[PDB]
């Protein structure tokens, strides 16, 4: 029927092959939250006891889930990672939402019970059934305008990386120095901006490569049951590993691009294209002859089996059939290719501005808070984060909270399918 | 025994249909998640050796198209159909048995037959959007343009940023500069003055509806371009007009949609909290109580002045001002002082989205007769592949190296695309007639 129409359409091209995976954005895409209820009396008690041995929110999770229904309807499933706690309002009868406990994902149960968000965020990529590319949100992060997968990833330019300038006041600044040193030690020194406070798309395969590259440091982050100065940063480590990981060129794939006839043997014309790849222009005759003599030299030295339909005519009658095996095993040639194309990024990425991110630090100046929120009302942003820095000692703290509620209810007044009928 | 069960198995078509509804909304967003398809390619091709052609002009190559079609098979395999627009001429090598390629004659697309026969590409380019069966978004190439790297529909268009526009700095030598001047005047008069760059020499994606809107905007000038059987200084430039119409066409804001965005509960009446958002949209921040009350008074005055049927309960809405009427959609739309400040606060909005692009992926080379410079130009493409390649023929046949330069090009073409395409007849075979009219008559007679 109409299902047959779509399946036939993507093959309706000169190649007769479907390119739907390239023409369409990656799906599925799941969402992962981490959530905690700080009013839980058992939790408060167990935290302080650990502090001796070594708090109500703004219902951000609720409103963030409304922002998904409104602005990210393409999301498949929503995982809420907790210690076992479940929000009272959560409608777990809805199959689209589920709760994953720290036990379900943590590798060393002795690290649990945990009270460290970086430790949890070390294992959120281990959620069973999680989509290869998922989007991780802190509950204070939400969508303020319609978003699409292309706001996080494109096929041509890879993942989008939203970078901001660090703040010296950040408590994670010690953690940034610890991660910066590990990254400088691994890839060389660079000055690094910090990923913006926003929903982060994470690729499970890349994340595991990052954690396999620094296995002890992620285990050390997981083992700290409270935030530590030597913790690995979720967004900072991932996005800079994505941008720093290098890969060497695959010679056999370089060969195939040169071997435009797909014969498996490089003609003189194709050898020339190889010559331009490893030599500066203009090309000299000797650049070409030296490349030729490298192939002739290598054919004699290399064993016959490694060197391996139609005979090829060469200007030099001494020229052997320039087979793939010969080019790959000819180190003088492969080394100059790698020299010409120095170690290159394994992954594609696109640096982005902060234009679509609206980060506000909510203190207790009521008139300042109304001024901050009125800015979001006037100029909508795709990614909004109202960071709760309210001081309960101050008298106007309750007023500021009522202003946030007024703002949240102005933007997302409709209950979502994840709130119980109530 | 006996018992039956519903089928767990889903064909890959049901798998795809189910996957696109597998989201919190239960709705398919495939049109937004996937690039627009189908996408066709359109060429213009002419054979200069044709004696009938040489005759009609006076009375008034490197087989690049072959290699360009090879570049599509290698680098743009997603293309649905390839239309070749001719005066009637049929390439000898073209395999008209392939249903992917077809030959369209100027008669099929031109509106006034008296303009034909034509010898002006700007005239033909005026009607290529009239091809029957053409995809709404298509890619128009001259035969000298080819793909030198893997290309994809997102190299021309995205859902988020609209069509990509590749602009270059104008060249005073270019012959179309007189045409550029003529078009610039019409554009200045229609959209106001802007300084305008020229679209690069490359494949151009055209939307048939946008192109028709452009030609509906300047109907006499495209008829005048069509009427000129040879290129003229008052000819409309194909790419320059389309892309600057796309970027300049403005759309007036839809006030009811602004209302709907502010009406976040969808109740149809703006609450006080929703009104505050509208106040920030039309006032500079910070928002003073004067700014808010001013908007509150504009709504109060309008409910009195306007007809009661235009101002128009699901829920009782409580306002800070007891004088505040229910702020309905009709009240906000008809209230001139509000909509004026709305339209002032939001500048005139481009009807179409677009993305300005650099020229990095475009490799435009003008081939003269200096062999050394040509080999250097071609070696630059061999060393640094580019998505869009244009090798413009400016070779002088008088020069002795002309035959050599022509041999270097075909060597470069063969080095990049040695495999024959599905659109080429075998080398030994050849279409019997070089004109469609000869082929049409011969098949009626059989
Ligand atoms: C975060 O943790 C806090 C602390 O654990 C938690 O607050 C507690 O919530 C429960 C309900 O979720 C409260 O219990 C209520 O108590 C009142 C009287 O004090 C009762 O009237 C309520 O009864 C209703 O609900 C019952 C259960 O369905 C029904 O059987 C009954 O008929 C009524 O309909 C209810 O039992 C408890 O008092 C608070 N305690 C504190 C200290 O706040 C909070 O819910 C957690 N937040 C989230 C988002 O999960
Ligand atoms: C572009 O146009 C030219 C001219 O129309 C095409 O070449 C011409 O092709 C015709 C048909 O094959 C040739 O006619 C043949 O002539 C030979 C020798 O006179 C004769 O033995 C055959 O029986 C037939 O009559 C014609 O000679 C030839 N002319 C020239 C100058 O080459 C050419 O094929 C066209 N190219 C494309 C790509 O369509
Ligand atoms: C269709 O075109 C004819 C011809 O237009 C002329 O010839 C073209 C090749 C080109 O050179 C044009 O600039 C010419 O104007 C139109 O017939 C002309 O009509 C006008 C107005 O009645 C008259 O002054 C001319 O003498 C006519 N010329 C001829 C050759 O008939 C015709 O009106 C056009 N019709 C439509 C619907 O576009
Ligand atoms: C699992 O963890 C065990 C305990 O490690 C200790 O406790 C944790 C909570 C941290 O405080 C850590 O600093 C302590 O060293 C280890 O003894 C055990 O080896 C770990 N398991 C594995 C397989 O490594
Ligand atoms: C290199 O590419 C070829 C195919 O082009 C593939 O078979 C091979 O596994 C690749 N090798 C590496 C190391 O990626
Ligand atoms: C080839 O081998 C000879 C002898 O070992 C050596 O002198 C020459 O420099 C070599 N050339 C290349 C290109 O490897
Ligand atoms: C913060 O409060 C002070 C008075 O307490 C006021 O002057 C100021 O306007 C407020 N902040 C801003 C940014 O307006
Ligand atoms: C504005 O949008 C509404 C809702 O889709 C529609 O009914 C109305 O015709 C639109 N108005 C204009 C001028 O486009
Ligand atoms: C041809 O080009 C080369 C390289 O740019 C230059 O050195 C040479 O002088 C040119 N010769 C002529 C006749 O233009
Ligand atoms: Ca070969
Ligand atoms: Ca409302």
């Amino acid at each position: 029927d109409q299902y047959h129409v779509l399946f036939d359409s993507y093959r309706d091209n000169v190649a007769g092959k479907s390119f739907q995976t390239r023409l369409c954005l990656p799906m599925p895409i799941d969402v992962v939250y981490t959530w905690v209820n700080g009013t839980d009396p058992k939790l408060i008690k167990e935290v302080t006891e650990l502090k001796r041995s070594k708090f109500e929110d703004n219902e951000e999770l609720r409103y963030s889930l409304r922002s998904i229904e409104k602005h990210a309807p393409w999301v498949r499933h929503i995982f809420i990672v907790t210690n076992g706690q479940i929000p009272s309002w959560l409608n777990l009868d809805n199959p689209r939402v589920s709760v994953v406990t720290h036990q379900d994902i943590f590798q060393n149960q002795t690290h649990l019970p945990t009270f460290s968000s970086p430790a949890i965020e070390t294992h959120i990529h281990r959620i069973p059934g999680l989509s290869q590319k998922f989007i991780y949100l802190n509950d204070d992060v939400m969508f303020g305008k319609d978003v699409w997968p292309d706001d996080f990833y494109s096929h041509s330019k890879g993942q989008k990386v939203y970078l901001t300038w660090p703040v010296p006041n950040d408590t994670f600044a010690d953690s940034l120095r610890y991660v910066n040193r590990l990254l400088n030690a691994q890839f060389g020194f660079t000055s690094r901006k910090v990923p913006a406070h926003m929903p982060h798309m994470i690729d499970r395969l890349i994340m595991q490569e990052l954690q396999d590259t620094f296995p002890q440091e992620f285990d050390k982050t997981s083992s700290h049951r409270v935030r530590h100065s030597e913790d690995m940063q979720f967004a900072f480590s991932y996005f800079y590993f994505l941008m720093s990981a290098v890969q060497q060129l695959n010679i056999s794939e370089v060969f195939d691009e040169i071997d435009t006839d797909h014969s498996g043997v490089l003609s003189d014309r194709e050898i020339r294209t190889l010559a331009t790849r490893i030599h500066e222009l203009p090309l000299s005759l000797q650049d070409l002859t030296s490349l030729e003599q490298m192939l002739i030299n290598c054919s004699k030295s290399l064993p016959s089996n490694l060197t391996h339909p139609t005979q090829e005519a060469y200007y030099d009658p001494s020229m052997p059939p320039v087979t793939k095996g010969l080019v790959i095993h000819c180190k003088p040639i492969t080394e100059r290719i790698h020299k010409a194309f120095k170690d290159q990024n394994k992954y594609k990425f696109e640096i982005m501005g902060e234009e679509e991110i609206a980060f506000k630090m909510i203190r207790t100046n009521v008139s300042h808070v109304v001024g901050q929120l009125d800015d979001i009302r006037k100029n909508p942003r795709k990614f909004i984060c109202l960071n709760d820095n309210i001081d309960h000692i101050h008298k106007d703290a309750g007023t500021v909270k009522a202003v946030l509620r007024d703002f949240y209810e102005s933007m997302f007044p409709l209950p979502s399918q994840f709130e119980l009928p109530r």
